[PDB]
């Protein structure tokens, strides 16, 4: 049975464990530095195996040895430049344990700013570049896809969209790469089913969604968890989905030695392909600005 | 598209909305008297439609008119005898809205003490007796089934067990009615795969599980949500599952005018059958004690 | 519980009934003019409810009254111009029963040539134009999507493609409308991950797939059944998927009074939108040739 | 990705491949000695990956080397005592290839008479006794469970029942071990929801179901395929379901050196437990008669 370790058992961790049991994906360790809490969540979640017809062990842990033999490790733990050293320390610690205990794990990093933190954990863990990625594009594009789908009254999954560069305020929303049922969004604009102005409003809403939800006396954890589990499941079941995630750039987009958000393929060997978009000059300028902010923060460590 | 209204958008409500989207079961209204919070949770949850390949609207509301045309209403709202009047007031209010806005809804009550509150909402809403039930047995038995399954190393769902009478400390764990893969538990005791003492320990753990989880710096909401959605789904898809829930007793077990936990069948018309267990005298004594506590609290309203 | 009637219980019908039970989608009537056969298939299939955790009645019938109250009707029955009158007779008979017994059903026609037969059944049944469609594009594009996905080593569903006009040898494969993870196929050609020549080979293979399978001592029924059930499920669950199907053209593509393959949206009210592709002149010429063959055969009835 | 090889690509094989793709369970090889046919079925089935959101390779083969690295092997190939030598020859051939090419595979045998043939393949393949079982109980009990569920108007899966000894006319239907929602069937008889006479009629129908379906101008393959895939999935996902299958008896029921139908647990290591029912004397007499027929035929090889 696959073993999935959640390093961080906050709200996102809770939904992830719930979904893993629903999908019968693997045994789950809910790890956290906070005592008792993950044990309680794990106990609650384990009972849902009955309703789900599943058989996944769900355990809680404050003990790093439970990383042993993990097939997937998802890192949400962490404490705005002033947070960079603190969270780097966490990545140092986690990285050591990964190298010691599950060097062959597929690693998904969520800790913000994710495009910096994923590279830090890469550096501190020594795992292969095809075995560690950051959450970004699957989540951000889920917002864009959903809002467009509601304007056009179609199934959310039938909207495809790419958001690249970085996860955060400089995320690059590529209008040219939006399709609906495989059809260019521009055709729907031409047919007056949606306007350019509605699309720009949706772009603004997408960039600011975390803020919107925070201001609504909540915080995002359901969709982040679902995005992470889509990525993890594509690895565990070798589905080879095309998913936009943060990955090491080795020449793509003219960049090296930095992680950035780009479409890639997740299969049973990890990142099987990194897909380099043929961005035009203006799109490329936006991509470069996103990654430049990642570089700026990386240089501060 | 079916419409499911969650009256109460706390932790249990959050997991319920998540699961409804995963299962593509229906549009969801997350209702709460707390402003903004359900709107935030609903917005977050709606994005997960993309990952789930679903198309369920998820909206938040502080407005009771959103009960209009609900097919299923799940009540978790509410504020230990001294809480009975307070929560009764809530049931009065909700009941009026149900009668006005969704008199044909299937109603699942969770507010504790559930066996009292479900009858109060029945009385204040005027819905048919086959259209309103309380959460209890599916949740409690999920604990018992799970713990036994881990002792015997089998799939949790392959353990069947009945817990009856009431949801709470007087719940009746019927040892005679435990089976594993359809086989009496006694055969596994005879074969020394599990002992009577282990089973009694598991009974104690089952009764006190909420307390265990609360003491572990958490609180149960994942398994409660999964239990509720199993009940709701059996109604919405006319599955006719046998599920132990709190229902109006009309002569069964010698009781009338009171709700108690018993196996029943949930299908597209609501409670299609109430199954009366042929309890022996000792089991019956325990059942009567559970329901007597429900009567005691009902008499205080 | 939804009621799905399969008018025709051959191989495609068998797989459809199997999938409906797996998905717990509705009660199934397997209708056929051949005595006993559908009763046997239905009996076999009904047992699989146990393995699937479903509760769908599956019955066999040689009796047209079992169309009564059908929510979905799928027509595969039928006996190459010389077959047109014969199959028209079948559509006359079925049409009468539909009008009498399930005038509100959503109708999916498969009988070939489907773009002619769907219009004949429309004419003989009197159902609204938004409530009857023909199988074509979902099946044909499943071939194109699959073959491209195997060249590029990605999840089959992540390839999107449109095939329009008609189902049969004149089907129009729109190279410009192929995307992979939302990205234009041309980018993958530019990057030498696939060539124009491979794509043309795949186009030829797609057009001739039925012939390939027939020559391999088989015949296609699994993918046709899966395509039909994807369409039916989008209706039954109001998913509003964008699916390419044969539908009445009322001005789109400059055509009237004829059915043709085009992207459309299937939701709970039937065809909720017909999407008119903004074809260029060359693409339009191919579309017109496909539909001209449909017109030619329609004129022979 | 797990690899599942179907040795035999007839009707049962076709449904198995279909279900494996629906469940995204693994790559599939459809093997058959008949040329071209499995290649055609495999090609058809592979396209359904698009509709299922799956990524399973489906290939056809007449070449035994495609057994290499199989995780699961399902044997339906084979040509009434006079058929025993013929089918034994097939088991000799297959057995050699298994030992050579996939000695660690989990093997499910279907070829009739299954309780004899599974032991022959065990003997000719050299695989461990916990890694090879025969289809019987899951299929037979699916009939019994389904028919009882329709009498009582409950979800089919909520009926549990055990049928033991052998698969065929001497199958032992254990009335004492039938439960409904975990409740003894006898309670439903006492309450006049079903009679002893109805139950005996259902027993007769269960024993003779294959004959019923054959006489209805069909033959059973959907439910057999679903039963086999339930067994295979319990292995592949380590679910540890309790499933009644044919397995080597090593003292259980007083028998040795023979395979018989009994509840057992299927998990990731194969047969993890063989559960010996505590049969009473009369039940035991019936069990012995079933297994005696298996012994009689085994002695003829």
């Amino acid at each position: 049975k696959p073993k999935i370790v959640l390093v961080g058992s906050g709200m996102i961790g809770g939904v992830m464990a719930t979904l893993i049991v629903q999908k019968n994906l693997g045994d789950v360790v809910m790890f956290d530095v906070v005592k008792n809490m993950p044990q309680g969540k794990a106990l609650d979640t384990s009972h849902s195996n009955v309703m789900a017809y599943s058989n996944c062990k769900v355990t809680g842990s404050n003990s790093y040895d439970d990383l042993k033999g993990a097939d997937v490790v998802i890192v949400t733990a962490g404490f705005r430049d002033d947070l960079l050293p603190l969270n780097n320390k966490i990545m140092i610690e986690i990285g050591g344990h990964i190298k010691n205990l599950c060097p062959n794990a597929f690693i998904i990093v969520v800790t913000n700013p994710v495009d910096v933190m994923v590279q830090l954990l890469f550096e501190h863990s020594g795992v292969p570049k095809n075995k560690i990625i950051g959450l970004g594009g699957v989540l951000d594009t889920s917002r864009l896809k959903y809002y467009i789908s509601q304007k056009l009254n179609v199934c959310p999954r039938d909207v495809n969209a790419l958001i690249v560069g970085a996860h955060g305020n400089k995320m690059v929303l590529l209008k040219r790469y939006i399709t609906v049922g495989g059809i260019p969004l521009q055709e729907f604009i031409n047919n007056k089913k949606i306007t350019d102005e509605e699309v720009e409003g949706i772009f603004d809403r997408t960039v600011n969604t975390a803020l919107e939800i925070v201001n609504l006396l909540a915080s995002p954890y359901v969709a982040p968890a679902a995005a992470i589990i889509e990525m993890a499941e594509s690895y565990l079941k070798d589905i080879k989905k095309v998913l936009v995630c943060s990955t090491l750039l080795e020449g793509q987009y003219g960049h090296s030695n930095i992680f950035g958000g780009t479409p890639l393929v997740i299969g049973g060997t990890g990142v099987e392909q990194v897909i380099e978009l043929q961005l035009n000059a203006e799109e490329k300028t936006k991509f470069d600005e996103a990654v430049a902010e990642t570089k700026r923060m990386k240089a501060l460590i």
